[PDB]
């Protein structure tokens, strides 16, 4: 359906913002599906967009001229909010894992409601400051070693699946090929790795899951 | 000396910002100077407080319960910043690795600054951007190879370098052991990489510095 100020109301760019810049926004969105497997995008443009994403979950990545696979946004979320503040460009991706509905707002109608709506620009401020210190922990982790590479996407994928309110959580959707894409690490670490896990109780490994029995003992062995 | 309109108006917060929010807030910071090699910290706001950096240049860190290196800020610059927004807090250093004078604000104040001002607002937005978009740039690097990891930092000490007006941009203050806490990559291959770029006539190697001589070069080299 066409957006509604509910998928506003549970956006993360808008929440405690007045009434009034929720129905500015609503007036220059449009409404867009992805089935699974599609890319999201907006064709003419493409790297500017903005994209409220309102149902389902997408999974963004970086391919090389090899694709490392940034990390998956669920609903409510946003992507392509990172250019309205940075006129940097990169070769990003954004596939939709399932079917996907979004409200996309081009970059000058964005710019125009953070600059008349301060609680927007606010939100938007505190949703970057929390992926630049995601960010600086995942660069620890994934330096360190892949038991805490592993331990780091563990722990932050089952929160963002908590937080989305989806069935089953803790059955994180993570083959061994996604785990090294997720973090660069060899088939023979992360299978290292996973085996020492499950003889600890910590989880379960099936071939297209991992299951957590046991964040505390996961986050605990460190 | 005490904070003057002048270090304000080269802080990356108050670029284009109105005269009346740069003098609310010389109200309500504080001058601290720091030597070689000592911490960045406010008594009593340990991981509160922001600092304007108006001269010199500091060092980023987290040391584990180990020391990864973040990175360098040359002034005019800024630390602290990521708190007032993301409520988050973690073990970070900040060490002088240069005689460096600050303006010490608050982060009670810091936040009425934003919420009255939104163009000081806009700026951090726009910082935390470009935060983000260079630690994805640096995780993609870092998960490739040493190589992508050298050039990935060279190129952008290098800009740093060059941004701060500082003498000699091109001699990169960085000795191996600088490198491989930059990097968390091991002696062995941070060796081997810069001796191929020696040996393509990339850069010079010295034992406390890394002199560029082909940037182009070195980006290229990908």
């Amino acid at each position: 359906g066409v957006g509604r100020l509910d998928d506003l109301k549970r956006s993360p760019l808008f929440q405690n913002v007045p009434e009034d810049a929720m129905r500015e926004a609503l007036k220059v969105v449009t409404e867009r599906n992805f089935q699974p497997d599609e890319l999201v995008v907006e064709q003419d443009a493409e790297g500017e967009a903005l994209h409220l994403v309102t149902t389902g979950v997408v999974r963004v990545s970086r391919v090389s001229l090899r694709e490392r696979v940034l990390g998956d946004i669920y609903a409510p979320g946003v992507v392509g909010e990172t250019a309205v503040l940075a006129h940097q460009e990169r070769s990003a991706s954004v596939r939709a894992l399932t079917p996907v509905r979004t409200l996309m707002l081009h970059r000058e109608h964005f710019e125009l409601i953070l600059r008349r709506h301060p609680r927007v620009l606010w939100n938007l401020a505190e949703m970057l400051a929390r992926r630049v210190t995601f960010l600086n922990d995942e660069l620890i982790a994934f330096g360190q070693n892949t038991e805490a590479a592993l331990t780091h996407v563990f722990a932050n994928l089952y929160r963002q699946r908590l937080a989305a309110g989806v069935p089953q959580p803790e059955v994180l959707p993570l083959g061994t090929q996604d785990i090294m894409a997720r973090t660069s690490s060899s088939r023979e670490t992360v299978s290292r790795v996973l085996k020492r896990l499950e003889a600890h109780n910590i989880l379960e490994v099936s071939p297209r899951s991992v299951t957590l029995l046991d964040l505390a003992a996961l986050e605990a062995l460190s």
